[PDB]
């Protein structure tokens, strides 16, 4: 038994599932994925925050965004609603008509994830399961359903585990003031301790009704219930060991870390277990307002995977579903290549270990990432290099044998120096993906 | 006036009544009584507490085991009422239909009990007055009757003093994971402000409505609201100067301390006010398991009572009705033969202090138990010895006179060494019944 | 045992002794002694706050007193002393050199006192006993030596109870700046974390030195240091179970309360243990000052005495000793003449307890006070009637014998109307000394 | 950088150093160990606590004792140095004119040990390096010489990890009772502001003078000088990142945790990292009354070192030199035949990992333990078995190739049944030291 205390809530570690499995999916869908709109300004950390909930790309953020007159949303907004429409109208129009869990399912399985978080409530404050704290849900508006419980079933049945994403610093049924700027989140929030309570009982709610593998906080704990966490976490340990929380609760606990877009992203080896979150394009939440100019192509997101996984974390893909249930193709098919990516590779990734580096790159730039598999460590090229002679940069071997991942085919170096040279047959080469690699063996 | 603070509360002490009343009738009656159904384990204190939970001999616990799938009462529940029947059911089914509260009250009078407290809220949370904060209490549901308001008046007619009894410490309606260890006492409680609040209004609604001679709350009180109990008390204590508070709120102040079966029972004098509880069998709630060979004779009554009064304490007996509200036979005759015990030797108990030393024994193993009264003190032997000649070992009187107490018949007595030696005429010996009881003045 | 926390600490009750104990002497010496000058102004709570620090007739306040220029001392001092001697200077004018403790234990124990408490350490913060952590004490400076120590030897020697005085709120050693009005006291005191450390240590070597039978701290205790407290009384009461504490720390424990001249003074029975507290004048520290125009006489201290003692109290009365060690006569004589009433109506005092009520008055008007002793109840009159009929207005009585106390003399009574009327032969009546005292048996 | 807040600190964990590491020294050294002295009762967890403190079998715990009259040490004092010969006193005999730390590091290395704890400051508060903070130190008296620095010099010399134990919790330095009973902890402490400055002064200087790799603080941190943790831990890391930190400071963070003889010892797989700690006798401090009889047997020795390392724990062997600076023969010569049987196969105990399992039997009954590297598992019999058909209940392997660990024969083997049948040919059998070692390869 953990008992409720930091001290003791110490002994649980992320555990091992989390660590091997190395991709999820994240899925913001809400009524907010009605209007789906947003101006893709541009990606977190990089746009100037006087700006950015002016201009918000986080097409979630949309309830904010119109409560900003004059705000692009707004004027988009009373251009097609118009201004006698509410926010909270779309709960009405949020019908999830053509949605099947199943085939949400089986397209997260075949994109090579392992684990999958939708939000059961985001910062509007709609819940997507039929709590029993507030008529603002699922079961009472709109789907007139269970979409937390069945999507459960559904990526369980697929094999796959289960988390929940639950927005417990924020919740916009009780405040009315927007939020303008970085600073307005200081004193902005619903503050009381019947929100507190309101957090904890629904949280436990998710808990008792899906024991989820993960419980995913966003935007911190409110003050007021944060010695509740020591409670609740105690609580879910002991019903699920193998359960693991984030670092979003700004409690003294937490089983690994987060980094979104720009923010907080590890340069090189953190040294604790962590994962990236990004969307697909530039928002959350469904934005009709992106093209492909706004998304990753697979390619980079392969990229992405791989940096991210040799720097010991997970990657957690976003999609943002439309509001009747849909997976944008856009999306749909950048997820596929990603799977088939995975169903090649997926040997130099999946349960793999952090390495001594997590980088290198070659006499002529392309970037490289390595992992670890006990003796077996994988060598991934960003890319594929056009020469069959191969200069890394920095990095020598006492390995004595090194294979073409692929083939399986021996191939032959040697330390130069500094430097170490592989010589890669171009058939073999040319028999790659997106990225060339390599495993060698000591 | 006290003020809400714990230095001035402090000036609150025990109250003459209740340290010269000594004994007291507790009463858990509740829609626990209706199923009225518990494994009789054994003791607290004696039973292992890692099987505790699972053969819990409480009665009053039988929620807390049906949630425990696989426990004696949840077999035993399905086999009897079926899953598809919810505890809360019993709240319809409790209907106190040959309840009479005069009827209780003339019994604890007879049993020579000086004060009763019923079990306003137990553990289950279902509340036996007409609260304005909860719809699941006895007004609304089965007994449709003010069950607290009504004993209170029956027992102030008949002269005896009246408090009630708050579970404080737990409450089911607000938690869904049942109690299986004793560390999961630590985490598994309401938790919340609102249920902070909740206590201290119902208990605050009980002094309104009542005025109650004793809060008796149990299980501790709300980390979230302990420090609501420096007003509650000040409030309390300006309209009740009299009335008092027992150990069992987890705060620096009480009047009188606690000891449950064989948890915290002082082995000699303590030295502060304290009161002992327990039930006539192994449970507090009734339960139709017991047989006579699971309760204290007669006999046993008297030897408890005697030893709690003789280290300063009061007897908390408990006595547990039916659903139907009548008290079952083996416990009313127990409680008469009590009462008839009471009568005779009444006068070495009440209104009582205690002595330089609480026990004794004869040479041949016969317990024995001092009290006093001013000059006087009575002696008690926990059975009527057999020969003339007592001998009680470590004891010398610089008294001069002896008293056979019920004849009052002076005695032959005389120090012996470290030993003193009292002859009791058999036809005396005869005549008490189930104490010898002799009275020394000095 | 008991543990360091404020819920087991409420176990400890005011001992026996100090109950029984009805009178103790309290001793106001130290550096301040040597002056021994100040305004006797008038009795604390008759005294206009607005002048007090500036007139104070307290002469142990002299090192406060003194930096307030223009202020009586201050002119007295710059006449006596001159502007260059520095207050500490008096430490090696403290010599002490006509000091026999064992004479003063005689004189205590002549005067009817039970128990004797010195000043450790005033609010000058010289202390009077070779502690280890500051030089400013007596067995470097003045004396060379450790006159709490030889005082305790002697107290004991004479059989009396031995407790402390500590001022823990005040050290005039840690500050600059004098006490002007009473709002001064809220900012200007030593404040700091070694201040607290400080005197808990100091404390606690006084209790491993010589364990005192009364820990007696005046003016708060540093907020700093109120936790240490729970630590301080486990480790004390642990030592000493009989052991006892007043109630001026600020903290939720303490076992007597107190009054001081008229500050705090109860009008009638309290329901709790308290002491009243003042000098034999208008000061604590010897005062040269003072005549016997400022003192109590005999008669004002018997009826002080019985006045508090009839209310539940003891009375700590307060002696103050010259620099050299001796008593002046005028404090001598009163103590003398007090310790003769005490010789002739000490049962009447010693070991009793409060009645159902304090006083009463004669028809024409003098006060009468009660105690008692089980059964026997003890009438004092305030003085000695003149008539030989005696009307007590507003008491009745069930006894059925009154008794001329220091003859055993029944006398003559009945009830007549709301009072009772009693017939005194002046014989008798001219036996008594200071007061009537009358004896009923109930 | 780590920051001073716990959130940041769990970033760090146990490093793998540590973790690899699986054996450790730890040194019980001081003024106590002059008398070397104790009543060799029995181990911590079998003895009751009621009589522990009395009987007291760490002879580091002397000065306790000693302050304990009738006390077998107080007893044994008094005919050997005299009442009037104080504790402090034998810092004065502690010469240590024997002592050789390279001989010291030498034979560390020789027992197979990776890491060194030596006590810099026990209960006692005797330092044993020239902190600036006390003058009761080992530079100032007794040695004359820094023994922390040159430890730290000779054991890093010989290529060992060096680590610092620390009494945080206890030091009699600021304390005059005894401890008596377990109880007796909770308020018999320094308690002080100057005490929790102190102990974060002196643990800065350990760091800033020797920047060890653990930091092994015991009985707890004062409560006054918890925050300070946040602070001093983010030093520490952030000046030595691979520094590691137990779990006896009463605060969020730690990087191992702790048991000692029974207590908190795991019957399995803890699911964290920690350590085992024993004496080789019942004593941490020399004790001249230990035999053979009290001492672990070089077989015991390698038994636990298995049964830890393969619960994922490191065990921290104790050792208690003599006054001189010698180290007993009875210890050396445990230390030197554990050394042997490490030699022999230290393989499959050194940076090994716990398996699936830690524990299995024989079909009559011998102890087994796992340990793993990679795909290979280790098998460790407690014992070599006598017939060459050797069954393990309750195991089957998806192998193929299970090994001789010191030959490395192929050895034959099926899976029969629930069980697992092997043949260890007796040449071989007779050729294990005190375990059958099997390597099995899946
Ligand atoms: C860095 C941060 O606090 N982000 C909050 C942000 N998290 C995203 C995963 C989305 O759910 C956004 O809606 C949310 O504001
Ligand atoms: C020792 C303790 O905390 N007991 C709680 C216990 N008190 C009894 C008098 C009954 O009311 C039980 O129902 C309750 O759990
Ligand atoms: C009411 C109060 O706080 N009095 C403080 C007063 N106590 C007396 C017994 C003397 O020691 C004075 O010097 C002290 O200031
Ligand atoms: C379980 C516990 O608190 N043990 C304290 C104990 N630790 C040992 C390693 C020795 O240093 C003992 O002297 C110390 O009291």
């Amino acid at each position: 038994r953990y008992k409720p205390d930091w001290e003791s809530l110490r002994e649980h570690t992320v555990p091992k599932w989390f660590d091997k499995a190395k991709f999820g999916i994240f899925i913001h869908w809400g009524i907010y994925s009605v209007p789906g709109w947003a101006t893709p300004t541009g990606e977190l950390g990089k746009v100037p925050m006087d700006a950015w909930f002016f201009q918000n790309p986080y097409a979630e953020w949309y309830e904010n965004s119109l409560r900003i007159k004059e705000s692009p949303t707004w004027e988009y907004h009373v251009k097609t609603y118009g201004e006698n429409f509410e926010y909270e109208k779309f709960a009405d129009l949020f019908t999830a008509e053509k949605w099947d869990p199943q085939e949400w399912a089986d397209l997260f399985k075949k994109a090579g994830a392992k684990y999958v978080i939708p939000t059961t409530k985001h910062h509007d404050g709609f819940c997507l399961w039929g709590t029993k704290y507030t008529d603002f849900n699922s079961v009472k508006r709109g789907p007139k359903r269970d979409l937390v419980g069945d999507l459960a079933k559904a990526v369980r049945e697929a094999g796959l585990r289960f988390g929940v994403y639950y927005s417990g610093g924020l919740d916009w049924r009780f405040t009315t003031e927007p939020i303008r700027y970085p600073e307005d989140l200081s004193y902005i929030r619903p503050n009381t301790y019947e929100y507190a309570d309101y957090a904890y009982k629904q949280v436990m709610e998710l808990v008792d009704l899906y024991l989820p593998d993960v419980l995913w906080n966003d935007m911190g704990w409110p003050e007021k219930g944060k010695e509740d966490l020591k409670y609740l976490f105690a609580y879910y340990y002991n019903k699920h060991p193998e359960g693991s929380v984030n670092d979003r609760w700004g409690v003294p606990h937490w089983d690994f870390k987060t980094a979104e877009y720009h923010v907080n992203y590890p340069g090189d080896l953190p040294g604790y277990k962590w994962e990236f979150t990004r969307g697909i394009g530039l928002s959350f939440g469904y934005n009709r307002n992106e093209g492909p100019e706004h998304m990753l192509s697979v390619e980079q997101l392969v990229y992405t995977l791989v940096d991210v996984v040799s720097k010991g974390g997970n990657l957690l893909l976003n999609v943002g579903p439309k509001g009747d249930g849909t997976i944008p193709d856009l999306q749909k098919e950048r997820l596929l290549g990603l799977g088939e990516w995975l169903r090649k590779y997926g040997d130099a990734i999946y349960g793999t270990s952090v390495w001594e580096r997590c980088c290198a790159k070659t006499e002529d730039g392309t970037e490289i990432r390595f992992t670890r598999k006990c003796n077996r460590i994988f060598v991934i090229f960003l890319g594929i290099p056009t020469g069959e002679k191969i200069v890394i940069e920095d990095l020598n071997l006492s390995a004595g044998t090194v294979r073409h991942f692929l083939t399986g085919e021996r191939l032959s170096f040697k330390n130069v120096g500094k430097n170490l040279e592989i010589t890669v047959p171009k058939k073999l080469l040319e028999t790659d993906s997106i990225t060339l690699v390599l495993e060698a063996v000591e």
